[PDB]
């Protein structure tokens, strides 16, 4: 709260990063603290996956979270860093109208971009089912209608369930509806990357998630195969939960945490990252005047 | 699963027990889950850990509603007794009443109130309220939220001395505090002398990089402590973890060399109890 950019300013800052020559590395941050470390690391864009946010709250990725829920966490990310944030919003949390509200809720939270997919949920009473191309298109039309200032990324899981060629047709159809970029989940080879890149006239997103169906290509490698941005969605929570495990086990069976001191953020680093000095100069600046 | 009153009396029995109660700080539900899986029987919600997780400084700028919110998230995920740091009650005697009720509704086992005087004037710094002022706040909680275990934190040692700290602590117990928190006692003889003249279960602050050495849980127990907290420890290890894997990704272009520092999918799978939700789904679909 010590001295920024508006939603469209953050949105236009996000587009230029995608339009830029170099590939846009987008790390996911489940909380505002992690968002700060990403900013301090040098990253220019932010990401919020439902998978990490749910796990952060101890819930499974089953769509049992509300759209407002995500908008609040996305707000903590923007407030703390003033960086362009890409938000995973599943299927828009409902029908065309729920998507519209979802879209507006994101703009209010000064979110630069959102990510909607073509999966069919809620699934009937553990499988990947898709909606009709028209159904997601309608959702895309709704977003552009109620929130034109919002950058759009469209996720398609058609490669797995339908096929490589049906995924491209869906992609180009999502593009003509208003989607600025395409998230093609589960492309299986370098050749599939390049062919998808050439057949679709839109920047491609890379899901660099761990222990998944994607080889650990470098960001430079994704850039040469036809991708203009790359995400590391659940990485933040992944290293965090592993760290809790270490320090908790230590305290539990040794009786102290004196062995994990090397794996900790010191007082000064917390102070600095949290910008205590800027809160002090504010209050003191008002004080001496 | 468990009611508030069941969780509160569970916290009480854990204190009355001879073995010292280790209470780690869990800034979020994920950290709370791992703490229970580690075998811990109680959780601590630090105001310093919470704020810094929300990218905010610990300057009393958060609401009691957003604290009870995160507190409830901790309780729901673990069904464990939770000790919540409510600072000063977030206002006058009236605000402490609502805060107490808010914590009860969030199924919180115990709360922690301070000697600190808030807000601080426009001019770092340290000052306290009057003894009568906090006693009134403790009295308010006992009246409004009797089902709530009360821990009173005093910071008189650093500003007013051990003498006033003891006199305040006993007045807090008289007000209804079930246990007390004596911040920053200077030595081991101050530990014993305080334990001697104060008639209540004592709490120990085992935070890092401070003026307190790293005793084991047993070493505190020998010195008379029944409970010891690890406030912002979970937040500290999470941050450095962010720093390492991000610097890796930014400088290398991949997270490949940090795969050994990550919780696997299957470990995350079993952590958030995905198996039980799936059992519930088909447990409904197959009964009809």
């Amino acid at each position: 709260v010590v001295n920024q950019s508006t939603q469209e300013e953050l949105a236009n800052r996000f587009r230029a990063l995608v339009e830029a020559n170099e590939i846009l590395q987008i790390p996911g941050a489940h909380d505002a603290m992690a968002a700060l470390v990403a900013r301090n690391t040098g990253f220019l864009a932010l990401y919020l996956s439902g998978a990490a946010y749910t796990a952060s709250k101890g819930l499974p990725d089953l769509g049992i979270v509300t759209s407002t829920e995500v908008a609040e966490r996305a707000r903590d990310l923007v407030r703390a860093t003033d960086l362009p944030v890409l938000v995973d919003i599943d299927t828009g949390f409902g029908g065309v109208l729920n998507v519209a509200r979802t879209a507006v809720e994101m703009v209010e939270a000064k979110v630069a971009a959102v990510q909607i997919e073509d999966q069919q949920l809620p699934k009937k009473c553990n499988g990947k089912k898709l909606v009709t191309t028209e159904e997601l298109v309608q959702k895309i039309k709704a977003i552009k209608e109620v929130a034109p200032s919002l950058y759009i990324v469209a996720r398609t899981d058609a490669r797995g369930v339908e096929g490589l060629d049906e995924a491209i047709e869906r992609a180009n159809a999502y593009v003509k509806a208003g989607a600025d970029a395409i998230f093609p989940e589960a492309l299986q080879s370098e050749e599939e990357f390049r062919l998808f890149n050439s057949k679709v006239n839109a920047p491609l997103l890379a899901n660099m998630t761990e222990f998944g169906k994607t080889p650990y290509y470098s960001a430079e490698e994704f850039a040469n195969m036809g991708f203009q941005m790359v995400i590391y969605p659940v990485t933040s929570l992944r290293v965090a939960a592993k760290a809790y495990e270490n320090v908790f086990t230590l305290i539990k069976e040794t009786g102290s945490q004196k062995d994990a001191l090397s794996n900790m953020q010191t007082r000064s680093e917390l102070y600095e990252t949290i910008s205590y000095h800027d809160f002090e100069e504010l209050d003191t600046g008002i004080a001496k005047t």
